[PDB]
């Protein structure tokens, strides 16, 4: 419907990636080659979700700085509102900063996302109206606990699907499991927030009733290889192999599949066929270049899913 819209609420960074022809040599530039690109768990989802069709509003944070517009513009061409960010004055738009190598091989990367403390409690606040009437509402663990606190404390009965991003920014969720309807861990961070060891296959069942039993809704689980496994509170599990996929550059994996998420229950589409669809989606990011593949579509996925 043409008033169904999705709120996401998470970080928009800009990705420097820069390479050496040759071989690293220290004596000052090395000429190589330099890719700016957009990037940010939030903004990647907000992205995907535009992809596939849906009115996607981006509520986050730039600097008052130039290339912080710029970051906001570019997001707007592919599709997603921008209307609401903040631009904060004078601040560093947030950027992730990696030194891959010849081979693609990322060296070291240096991460400089301050700027996501600027999205509060009392920035959201003032979009409370707007976001207790989206169909859904994804949330990254960029923000502060007292802004997901705030996000899961005044959802009103809209679902909020929560993207627990690393090992660390994941801890968040642990005492608010009970107010995700969707959360989506890998499974380290699968085993930072149950603190039970995730050997192998064998041991999902314990941790899927670990979360359970602490109240979340839905839990959809990477095990990268052995593939994903699902598992809704009303008794639903089950596990989805992985689709074969031609991996080029594998950041923006988990931001599709949380867009795939999201977009197809805002679509009615039940939970299994779900996490299928969305395996498919994360394997169109993998195949492509970029953080964000630009042929990321309802039609595209639907194709990857049967071949």
């Amino acid at each position: 419907r043409e008033k169904d819209y999705v709120v996401i609420i998470g970080s928009a960074n800009i990705d420097v990636a820069g390479y050496s022809h040759e071989s690293l040599n220290y004596a000052d530039s090395n000429p190589g080659k330099i890719k700016f690109t957009p990037g940010g768990v939030g903004r990647n989802i907000a992205q995907n979700l535009a992809l596939l069709g849906n009115k996607a509003w981006l509520l986050s944070a730039v600097g008052s700085d130039f290339y912080g517009q710029s970051l906001l513009t570019q997001t707007n061409q592919s599709g997603v509102y921008v209307d609401k960010c903040l631009i904060v004055p004078g601040e560093n738009t947030s950027s992730y900063l990696s030194l891959l190598d010849n081979t693609g091989e990322m060296l070291v990367a240096i991460n400089d996302m301050n700027i996501s403390n600027a999205i509060t409690a009392e920035y959201l606040a003032q979009h409370r109206e707007f976001i207790q009437r989206a169909k859904v509402i994804v949330a990254d663990c960029n923000i502060s606990e007292e802004a997901l606190a705030w996000i899961l404390d005044n959802a009103a009965n809209v679902p909020v699907f929560v993207d627990p991003v690393s090992a660390w920014k994941c801890v968040k969720v642990r005492d608010r499991l009970n107010q995700i309807h969707t959360l989506k861990p890998n499974r380290l961070e699968a085993e930072t927030l149950s603190g039970i060891a995730l050997s192998g296959r064998d041991d999902v069942a314990k941790v899927a009733a670990w979360f359970h039993q602490h109240g979340l809704n839905r839990l959809v689980l990477s095990m990268g290889g052995d593939g994903v496994y699902y598992s809704d509170i009303r008794g639903e599990n089950g596990w989805s192999a992985p689709i074969k996929t031609n991996v080029i550059n594998v950041t923006g994996a988990g931001d599709a599949m949380m867009a795939g998420l999201a977009s197809c229950w805002v679509d009615g589409m039940p939970f299994a066929e779900s996490v299928r669809f969305a395996q498919g989606c994360s394997s169109m990011a993998l195949s492509c270049e970029y953080t964000n593949n630009p042929d990321l579509s309802i039609a595209n996925v639907i194709s990857l899913v049967e071949n």
